[PDB]
């Protein structure tokens, strides 16, 4: 009965361990992640004057997301290198008992804080038509909170009870679907009052949103996408999961923010 290896990262680290390549690749991608959030923070601060006052709350929410993402992705990166240590005998990296072990806390806290602000910020750039600001905001905030909480409950059972990990994943996915449905309505209403140039940016925001947000549940399932005896049920699934989370983070926070800023500028021409 394995005791030291809470999450799939710790499990692999405690059993098979990590190759020099898997350990170094993961450390570099997590470092890239926090480095891009810091670059983003400076970009959103320095370009805030490029949009009319009425849109600047969006630029502010982008900057605030970047502060929390930078700090918590920095903490996640340090957590990776501190949790696994090289054994000369076998020549791999194993879970270090003298460490605090890999912790999903940093990532899930990041999501809890930033999901509501990413959903909120579009409501300061587009105008609704038949929907109420307060109704859309409340739906986004409730569904967003329940999605991340149900997901967090799931992640605990990942190694101890796979079945529960999936059922909680499914409940989380139900809230996710409601978020996609609301955002699609917001984007369609936002297109009504604006130039074709603005409508085209909103079409690109929808595709970026749909893809980047679906990467999260994809990374959540990554180790189990080739079955329990599968090639992903390994350090390869851990590498893939951390890579996909980093791509999702850069896309859902930084690229999303840039596109909204670009939309605000096109509304700052007609
Ligand atoms: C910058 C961080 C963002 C936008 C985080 C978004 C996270 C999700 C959309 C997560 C959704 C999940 C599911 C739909 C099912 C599995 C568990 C989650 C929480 C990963
Ligand atoms: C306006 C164009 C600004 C480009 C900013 C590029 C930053 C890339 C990160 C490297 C520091
Ligand atoms: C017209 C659109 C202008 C694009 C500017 C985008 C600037 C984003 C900079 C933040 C992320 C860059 C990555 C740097 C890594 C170091
Ligand atoms: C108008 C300001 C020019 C873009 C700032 C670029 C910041 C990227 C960080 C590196
Ligand atoms: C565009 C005016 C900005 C008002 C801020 C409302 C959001 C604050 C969240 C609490
Ligand atoms: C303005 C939207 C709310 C985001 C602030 C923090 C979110 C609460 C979770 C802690
Ligand atoms: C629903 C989201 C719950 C996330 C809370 C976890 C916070 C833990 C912070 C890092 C762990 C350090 C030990
Ligand atoms: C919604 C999930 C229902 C159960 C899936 C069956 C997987 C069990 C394998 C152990
Ligand atoms: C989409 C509705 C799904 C119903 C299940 C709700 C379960 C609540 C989760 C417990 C909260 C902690
Ligand atoms: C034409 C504008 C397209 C915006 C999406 C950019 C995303 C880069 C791909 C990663
Ligand atoms: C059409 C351009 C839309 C942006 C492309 C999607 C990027 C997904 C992130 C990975
Ligand atoms: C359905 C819209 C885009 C989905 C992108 C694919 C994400 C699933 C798993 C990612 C690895
Ligand atoms: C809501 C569930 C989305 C996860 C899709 C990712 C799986 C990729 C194909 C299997
Ligand atoms: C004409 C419209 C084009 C705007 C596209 C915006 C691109 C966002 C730039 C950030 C991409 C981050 C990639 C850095 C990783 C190295
Ligand atoms: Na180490």
């Amino acid at each position: 009965t394995q005791e030291l290896g809470a999450n799939f990262e710790n499990f692999i680290g405690a059993t098979e361990g990590f190759s020099e390549i898997a350990y170094q690749f993961t450390s570099h991608i997590l470092t890239l992640g926090y480095a891009v959030m810091l670059a983003g923070l400076l970009y959103f601060i320095l370009t805030i004057k490029n949009v009319d006052k009425k849109f600047q709350m969006s630029n502010i929410l982008s900057a605030v997301v970047m502060v929390s993402a930078f700090l918590l992705l920095y903490a996640q990166a340090q957590n990776w290198t501190s949790s696994f240590t090289f054994n000369e005998e076998v020549g791999r990296y194993f879970l270090d008992p003298s460490g605090d072990l890999f912790n999903n806390g940093y990532r899930y806290l990041n999501w809890l804080i930033n999901v509501p602000m990413l959903l909120f910020q579009i409501l300061f750039v587009v105008s609704l038509t038949t929907s109420k600001f307060s109704s859309v905001r409340n739906q986004f905030w409730f569904s967003g909170a329940m999605m991340i909480i149900t997901g967090y409950i799931g992640q605990f059972y990942e190694v101890s009870n796979l079945t529960a990990f999936l059922v909680w994943g499914a409940i989380s996915s139900a809230f996710f679907f409601h978020i996609l449905w609301v955002m699609k309505k917001v984007i369609n209403e936002g297109k009504e009052g604006i130039s074709p140039a603005g409508q085209k940016i909103l079409s690109n925001i929808w595709i970026l949103f749909l893809i980047s947000w679906t990467l999260y549940p994809g990374a959540y399932l990554m180790p189990y996408l080739t079955g329990v005896d599968g090639f992903l049920y390994s350090e390869d699934g851990v590498m893939a999961r951390q890579l996909v989370y980093t791509i999702a983070d850069v896309s859902s926070k930084v690229i999303y923010g840039v596109l909204l800023g670009n939309l605000a500028i096109t509304l700052s021409n007609k």
